[PDB]
This record gives structure tokens, sequence and C-alpha cells, in this order.
């Protein structure tokens, strides 16, 4: 069963890019959102070996503490194709009518059990929810995790960026406008890299699909302190007008990155945007 797994080195993402394969479908209520805002969470990963990004274990996030709903409420029904993993996909912070599934600390659903069947349900998400303005010391430590060995070119960016930047705003930002400025490369076929896999693609070969932009977004954020993890799931999808639904297939499996700071909480952002913005704004097999 081709899906997205608990762990994920760069690399393994662009081979579900070349998955035709159906993930699920979705059914609005209302209006489709834009399709810049059809992020669809499954996991999040917050462990890195110097090679991969692995979940952690979670506990529950289903109280105030945890987060605070504002803004628009978007309700949608589901239906998945089996996955054989424990995840159901939605957009964030999400609510579901499924009574063996949880909404967990760090904001993805767990089921009780793998999905190894067709399932329908139902969501409602508040994607402005404020997200734990104030972070669990567990979470933020997790959240800074890095080997000790390894990436010194990563490092030492990060270093200069924490010296320049105070506000962890303003810090994502100048990362940001790297990728943006640089002759960064999205492609599904992605030059190998050494050990120092973060460095290599930062430095060197400048070429990579999600989990590469993600993965070392996500490692110079907590290099600089920013408590920071990689987010898992899917990006976009495909219209069906004869049916009214969209259908999101493996080949819209996605990775981003999520950033806390005090009183804000955590923030998404996608450093894929800065080099392959047509990506997200027309879907990856429109652009690749
Ligand atoms: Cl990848």
């Amino acid at each position: 069963v081709t899906g997205l797994s608990e762990s994920m080195a760069p690399g393994d993402i662009a081979e579900l890019g070349r998955s035709a394969e159906l993930a699920f479908r979705v059914r609005f209520e209302g209006a489709l959102p834009p399709r810049e805002q059809l992020y669809w969470r499954a996991l999040t990963m917050e462990r890195f070996d110097g090679r991969r990004w692995a979940q952690a274990p979670q506990w529950s996030g289903e109280d105030a503490l945890h987060w605070q709903k504002r803004g628009p409420e978007l309700r949608y029904d589901v239906i998945m194709q089996p996955s054989s993993q424990p995840w159901l996909f939605a957009l964030d912070v999400a609510q579901t009518d499924q009574t063996d599934t949880r909404l967990m600390s760090d904001f993805h659903l767990q089921r009780r059990q793998p999905v190894e069947q067709r399932l329908f349900y139902r969501v409602s998400s508040w994607p402005q929810a404020l997200r734990e303005s104030s972070i669990d010391p567990r979470t933020r430590w997790r959240n800074l995790q890095l080997p000790m060995h390894g990436n010194p070119r990563a490092r030492a960016l990060a270093d200069e960026l924490r010296q320049a930047h105070a506000q962890p705003q303003a810090l994502v930002a100048a990362l940001l406008q790297r990728f943006n400025h640089e002759p960064f490369a999205y492609t599904l076929k992605p030059p190998a890299t050494g050990a120092d896999g973060v460095d290599d693609f930062l430095f060197d070969t400048r070429s990579g699909f999600c989990a590469h932009y993600a993965g070392a977004m996500a490692f110079v954020l907590r290099a600089a302190g920013i408590p920071a993890r990689v987010v898992a799931g899917y990006q976009g999808g495909e219209l069906n007008p004869a049916g009214n639904y969209l259908l999101v297939h493996q080949f819209d499996a996605h990775a981003w990155v999520e950033y806390w700071q005090p009183e804000q909480g955590w923030l998404s952002v996608d450093p894929t945007y800065q080099v392959a913005p047509e990506r997200i704004e027309q879907g990856l097999e429109q652009a690749l």
C-alpha cells in the first residue's frame, strides 16, 4: 500500500511524486478554498537523525492549553483509500466525527488502528486557530533536537542568522529569502547527497524535492534556537466538476515546516513556495 509513512529521508516524497494512486477524495459544504490553502496535514516528524525525519510518540492535543478556535470553520467530508497507517488527513486544526480518532499534541489526527479499508469521515477545520501559545517544555525541547555531529555548514548559517535576526519571524523570512534568490531547483529527480545531506543540498546541489526543503529549513531553524518540525501530508488536489469533489493522489504528497514562538504559537511555512510557487498555485502535475 503506497503512501506516507512515519519517517522520510529527502528523496522519499519524490518517490510518491511518481505515483498516481489515489489517496483520498474531499467534498466541501461550501466553495472550494483556494489551492494555496489546501495543506492536508497527515503527521509531524519531530526527530532528525542526520538522514531521516521521523514521527515521535504523542499525547492528547484536544484541550484549551493546546489550542483556541478562531477564524472561519471549514466543513467537509473525506473518503480515504486504505493507507495502512493510523493518520486521517485534514486541514489544520481539525476535528472529526470519528470516535476512534484523536487530535494529538502535534495537531495531527491519530486513529486507534491503521486505515485498512476505505473510510468516510466528516471534518471541521479552523485554519486560523491559535496553536500552543504556551508550549509544553518537553515539546519545546523535542523540537530543538539535532544530532551533535554532521552538517557543520548549516549550523554555521544558523549561527549567522541567529546573530543577525533576534525576532524568529525575521529569521524565518531571511531563510525563505535564501531559497527565493539562490538558484534552487525543485525536481522529482534530485541529485544524491553525502553524509552531510543538509549542507550538500543548501550549499552544493541546491536541488531537491519538498523533503529537502522542509528538512533543511527545519534543521536551520532548530540550529538557530527556534523550535521547528516537519509537517507531512498532501498539498492541493484535482477537481472533478462532474462529481463536485477534489481528488488527492499520491503525487500531491508534500512536506512543509512549522515553527514556534511565544504568544503567536505555531506558524506553518512552506519553503517550496519560494522555489516552485506554480506547484502550490497550479498543483504538481501542472508543474512537474
Ligand atoms: Cl523528497
